[PDB]
């Protein structure tokens, strides 16, 4: 089976490329009837042991700058969507800034008898109610969610399942982020709130806990299976 992995770091980002790609080599799909792919969106010349692993596989990317960065990111996805759909059968999104700690296998793969979907449970929401979530109030956006509704959270730092259904996601979104640019419109706060809107429409067949998006330092009524490291330390 073929697991692809979606990673953008242009800019300051590319320095959590290296500890992110080696803690992926060990803790992540080790089974031995799992391939790796990584797709790797960046502005760097060269990354970590691409000489040596043929499955990092480079692609060309500037830095757009905040918000587009956040906002195009489905955008670049599809630029190579054919790409994806011969070489991949499953699809997941890491923010660049993650880390491995724990091993994971099968158990994140949905079903293909489900919708395929696979969403993640933001850390900041996992124990509040409806009334405090952030989602877009706006009738006139496309990721217009009205009051009472929504069932978790979701966040934008890890998402994924098959890749037909993924790439589905990924030219809906598109074709949200485009329409809202038309009618005067950015979507807040984008990353989580055009995923949080389909995964309404589209109740993902598996909802991580947040141990799968541990912010560092908190303390949280999981393990941490996945942190995301601290960006203002020192050593980045
Ligand atoms: C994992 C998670 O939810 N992280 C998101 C991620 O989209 C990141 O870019 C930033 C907001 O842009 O922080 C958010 O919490």
């Amino acid at each position: 089976m073929r697991i692809g992995i979606l990673y953008i770091c242009t800019g300051k980002y590319d320095i959590f490329w290296k500890d992110f790609y080696l803690s992926a080599e060990r803790y992540f799909m080790q089974d031995q009837s799992f391939i790796i792919e990584y797709y790797v969106f960046t502005d760097s010349p060269k990354l970590y042991d691409e000489e040596n692993n043929k499955h990092i596989h480079r692609i060309k990317q500037k830095n757009l700058g905040w918000p587009d960065n956040t906002l195009k990111r489905f955008h670049i996805f599809l630029r190579i969507k054919e790409q994806l759909e011969r070489e991949t059968d499953y699809l997941f999104f890491f923010n660049a800034n993650l880390l491995f700690t724990s091993p994971i296998g099968k158990e994140i793969l949905p079903p293909s008898d489900s919708n395929g979907l696979l969403g993640t449970m933001h850390p900041g929401f996992y124990n509040k109610p409806n009334s405090e979530f952030t989602y877009e109030r706006r009738d006139a956006s496309t990721a217009y969610i009205p009051e009472g509704e929504g069932r978790y959270y979701y966040a934008g730092g890890l998402s994924g399942g098959c890749t037909k259904a993924y790439l589905k996601l990924c030219t809906t979104i598109c074709s949200w982020v485009d329409r809202d640019a038309t009618n005067h419109i950015i979507p807040i706060w984008h990353d989580q709130s055009l995923i949080n809107k389909y995964f309404l429409d589209n109740p993902p067949a598996i909802t991580l806990s947040p141990a799968y998006l541990y912010p560092e330092g908190w303390l949280l009524p999981f393990e941490p299976i996945i942190l995301i490291r601290d960006k203002n330390k020192p050593q980045y």
